[PDB]
């Protein structure tokens, strides 16, 4: 019973972002999997903190499926994972199985790239708002975290929080995110 | 010419109460040392984040003094902090010389094993009060960030976002961390 996490950390993926949500998942009780794209060595994010994965996204895709696939941001985590056939696949397979997709800030992009979710509503960060909106294939929202059906994003560091905490109300209700969230001290 | 920033991580130490205050401080220019207690090797967080250090703690000392020591929570982080003569080594060169000093959640209670800044008002996570207030040696605040002279401490993974922010603001003023501050996205 306990639900799945899958966070894919692609080199240049923002820290934030990425352990933002990892942590308050698994104060939830999700298990999460820090997927490296590129294999299990050390991943380098956008200002240079180095994250060591659980698995390679190679392993971790055998031991799926997971609840929610989770798409960090930073432009070039967000290039990397956008550029990766690899990622292509488990979205595919997880909007096929109607499992959660969840990105945030530049994150949104890769499923652009990937076709995943067409003519959803979606937000992204300000920045990233124009690459995703190339062909009109979503509609735009200004909310800080926006959920149309199973494709939920968000826009920057500074909704992490939000995000993850959406996140974990999707997988476990509201009771679970509202005991997660009282001890983290947010405004 | 750039500041600089030391953040001491040890095993168990809070990652997001780590991450957001190197990111936040190296997207305001501040060149940030993470330093591992125990020396080079991968630290093992709270809720189970993998991060490797950019310096051991003894050579990050040979390299100072720093413009601002950072000293995350995690109760057994802050724990491993306060049972560390090299931290407190540290602790004592920043307050003599004058310099900041910046704990988070659990963190201050490493000012309160090291005698650091007593008769200070200072805050903790609520938690944490207990522990931090044994014995009276300091006075305690309610407030998400707290700064009394050179002691600055803040309350929880939530109020990281603030408690970077003032680090910022404390360092390279205050447009400085204004323009640093809009990208995120925070409310």
């Amino acid at each position: 019973a306990s639900k799945r996490a899958l966070v894919i950390l692609a080199k240049g993926a923002e820290e934030m972002e990425t352990v933002i949500p990892v942590d308050v998942m698994r104060r939830a009780g999700i298990k999460v999997t820090v997927a490296g794209l590129a294999g299990k060595d050390p991943v380098q994010c956008s200002r240079d903190v180095v994250i060591c994965p659980d698995a390679s996204l190679e392993d971790a895709k055998k031991e799926g499926p997971y609840d929610v696939v989770v798409l960090p941001g930073g432009n070039l985590g967000a290039q990397n994972l956008s550029e990766s056939a690899a990622v292509k696949e488990i979205l595919k397979e997880q909007e096929n199985r109607k499992g959660l997709i969840a990105a945030i800030c530049a994150g949104p992009t890769a499923l652009l790239a990937h076709e995943i979710g067409f003519g959803s509503k979606v937000t992204t960060h300000p920045l990233a708002k124009d690459k995703m909106m190339n062909g009109g294939h979503y509609t735009y929202s200004e909310n800080r975290v926006e959920k149309d059906g199973l494709i939920l994003t968000s826009r920057g560091p500074g909704t992490s929080f939000e995000f993850a905490l959406a996140i974990v109300e999707a997988l476990n209700g509201k009771e679970v995110a509202a005991q997660v969230k009282a001890p983290l001290v947010l405004k």
